[PDB]
């Protein structure tokens, strides 16, 4: 292909690795807790540090691969961050901007971990990690997108689009209300109200499916948060399936959002109704990860055009 140094093909292999375990740090951490002296541990049974006897299980290799990713996290990000600054930023002046929130990031949701092993009583500091972290995550994503972009004259993603007001305002707009959506997501884990209304949409039998309870209310207004967001998502695609059908870039961008919009809430009903079983609470981690990845790399396309136009 590129008669270029080959070390070169290892940053873009460094920029998958690291995106690939900063992933993991973030849904891993729908599988063990975050908060209190069982961090770490699977959210199941609290206690893996000290007294048990038994060892090589299923549970056990997965609190191992998120404290290793974890660890072996600060190099790689660091590493990524470096070499890409070095190397990518003359083709991309926006490199030096994701490198920077990438290694940021990366320190803040460590910081608030740490934090958490202490001060977990405090819902609202502690449903903001995931906001965090998933930013740390989507910081990576990107830059590793640019340093695959830097190795090809027509490129793929990055390409110099023509954004209109309208479409630019539900890119940032939503951009900018999923992370608030991703908040009381947070807020109902961390508040212990995922399973205080067994029913979907409505609460529970009682009360007319209205909310009654504090936990109730949290269940209840991440629900409608997500409902909004759904909505707003919807006529977000409808715009670009009718007025970007030649771009597409941002009509595939889009139905692609409609498709991880739908896939995050019924993982959502899911967690529900199977009563939190992890893997649909790995999913709902993972789906609300792919979507703002997408809509990280809308705002791109508008910090490019933006200076471009
Ligand atoms: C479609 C838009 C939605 C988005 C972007 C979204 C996002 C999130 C996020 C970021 C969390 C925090 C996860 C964590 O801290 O580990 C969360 C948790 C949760 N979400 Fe959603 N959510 C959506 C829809 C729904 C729907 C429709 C339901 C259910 C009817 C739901 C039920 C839950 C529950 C029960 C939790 C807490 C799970 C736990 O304790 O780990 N979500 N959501
Ligand atoms: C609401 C929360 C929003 C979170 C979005 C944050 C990071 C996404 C990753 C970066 C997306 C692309 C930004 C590019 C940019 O800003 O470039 C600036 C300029 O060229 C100078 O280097
Ligand atoms: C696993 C994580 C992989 C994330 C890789 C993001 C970069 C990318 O896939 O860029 C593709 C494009 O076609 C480049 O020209
Ligand atoms: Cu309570």
């Amino acid at each position: 292909h590129m008669l270029e140094d080959p070390m070169n093909k290892a940053l873009k292999a460094l920029g998958v690795l690291t995106t690939f375990v900063m992933l993991i740090v973030l849904i891993g951490g729908a599988l063990v807790t975050k908060t209190g002296s069982g961090q770490g541990c699977g959210r199941q049974w609290p206690l893996c540090h000290g007294r048990f006897f038994p060892e090589l299980n299923p549970a056990s290799i997965i609190e191992w691969s998120h404290r290793f990713a974890s660890g072996i996290s600060i190099i790689l990000v660091l590493s990524l961050a470096f070499w890409s600054w070095r190397k990518i930023t003359p083709i991309f002046r926006e490199t030096t901007f994701l490198a920077i929130m990438s290694i940021i990031f990366l320190f803040l949701q460590a910081l608030l971990g740490a934090l958490a092993v202490v001060f977990g009583s405090n819902a609202l500091i502690m449903a903001l990690h995931f906001g965090i972290s998933l930013i740390s995550f989507a910081s990576v994503l990107i830059l590793t997108l640019l340093i695959f972009e830097a190795d090809k004259s027509v490129r793929t993603l990055v390409k110099p689009l023509q954004i209109g007001k309208k479409m630019q305002f539900h890119m940032i707009g939503i951009l900018i209300y999923s992370y608030i959506v991703v908040y009381t997501g947070a807020y109902v884990r961390h508040t212990e109200s995922s399973l205080a209304c067994p029913n979907v949409p409505l609460c529970s039998p009682l009360n007319n499916g209205l909310p009654t309870q504090f936990h109730e209310w949290v269940q209840m207004g991440h629900r409608a948060a997500a409902l909004l967001l759904f909505v707003w998502i919807i006529v977000a695609a409808v715009h670009a399936i009718t007025s970007y059908k030649d771009q597409k870039q941002i009509f595939w961008g889009w139905i692609s959002c409609l498709i991880f919009i739908t896939l995050q809430a019924l993982s959502g009903i899911m967690i529900v109704y199977s009563e939190l079983a992890l893997g649909f609470a790995l999913a709902h981690s993972f789906f609300i990860a792919c979507l703002f990845g997408v809509l990280c790399y809308f705002l791109l396309l508008i910090a490019r055009f933006r200076y471009e136009s």
